[PDB]
């Protein structure tokens, strides 16, 4: 069968990559893309983690991540928290046989700037969703700058794993719940409204056809599927998973039950041997199509088992996506 991006107008390369990703679990090898977070644009983003992995393993992560939004920063205009200068490196990563991933630690448009982990009321959340308000204008200012950045990548035909509004079932970011494991049906409904608002801004208003849309709840909180905006708005589902024991991560059955390709959209030690993580994928989470190790203390290069992780027969690394001018063959 053919798995198509939820954006029916998606670029051919993005279409081909999405279908290819969906068929990885039919393989006996090269069926889980490695990944690493490279950092926050114009703050911590660099190629240093990729290079540490090359040095330790002789291989590079298939996926390299950047985050555009430094949402803790106090700035004159809220959109100043967005920087897209990591694009050059992301485009080179694609040209050199990998794939970019972009997340957003968005500043909080309820307020003048910053406050990414300061909670808001449902009333404020409604203002944010209303383009006529001071709040909604701040959100749109941020979305416009993000889209300007994404446009750069679209112009070079670069598919992007785009992972907005993550960990929404957590109680830290402004866009999620306000209280630990406390259901709020209006908040859940408002989240879906915000997700769909961003989807339609990027896809319709800005015509961005190179985005693969990733839904990434936290593995250590309830309501993992309650926030799911639906089959027509999500390409890949996954867990942000920080754990001590790779074999007891919660949520795989629930998310795979949505019949979407599944990924470990973030991974790291909770505080650790990454070789046990790939082993656990084979036994417990076989439909995993990729993992993205976080940076700093969580990274593969600074923990045990980097070589075993990267050299495992299941692990698909930079340079193993393409065979010349076409993707490596699909197993149907
Ligand atoms: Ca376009
Ligand atoms: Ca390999
Ligand atoms: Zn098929």
């Amino acid at each position: 069968h053919t798995v198509s991006p939820v954006n029916p107008n998606a670029q051919q390369t993005t279409k081909t990559v999405m279908n290819w990703l969906a068929h990885l679990p039919n393989r006996t090898e090269n069926r889980v893309l490695s990944g690493a977070f490279g950092g926050y644009s114009h703050d911590t983003f660099s190629m240093a983690e990729a290079d540490r992995i090359r040095s330790a393993t002789g291989q590079s992560p298939a996926i390299y991540g950047c985050d555009y939004a430094r949402g803790w920063l106090e700035t004159a205009n809220i959109e100043d928290s967005i920087d897209v200068s990591c694009n050059g490196d992301l485009m080179s990563y694609w040209k050199n046989g990998g794939i970019p991933q972009i997340s957003l630690h968005l500043a909080n448009p309820a307020f003048q700037s910053g406050h990414f982990k300061t909670p808001i009321t449902n009333d404020q959340y409604k203002n944010i969703l209303d383009s006529a308000t001071a709040e909604g204008k701040r959100l749109n200012a941020m979305l416009s700058k993000i889209a300007d950045g994404l446009q750069e990548l679209e112009n070079q035909g670069v598919p992007v794993l785009f992972r907005p509004l993550h960990e929404m079932n957590g109680e830290w970011f402004w866009w999620g719940l306000t209280s630990y494991n406390q259901k709020d049906n209006e908040r859940i409904s408002l989240y879906k409204q915000l997700y769909k608002k961003i989807y339609h801004y990027m896809t319709d208003t800005r015509g961005l056809d190179h985005l693969i849309w990733v839904y990434s709840p936290d593995a250590n909180r309830d309501f993992k599927t309650d926030f799911y905006p639906g089959a027509s708005y999500v390409d890949i589902v996954g867990l942000d998973a920080y754990f001590q024991d790779a074999y007891s991560i919660n949520g795989y059955d629930q998310l795979t039950a949505l019949n979407k390709p599944f990924a470990f959209t973030e991974v790291g030690p909770q505080t650790f041997d990454y070789s046990l993580f790939i082993n656990a994928i084979k036994q417990k989470y076989p439909k995993t199509i990729y993992f993205l190790a976080w940076n700093d203390e969580w990274s593969a290069a600074v923990n045990k088992g980097a070589s075993a992780l990267y050299h495992d027969s299941w692990t698909l690394n930079k340079g193993e996506i393409w065979n010349g001018d076409s993707l490596t063959p699909i197993v149907e």
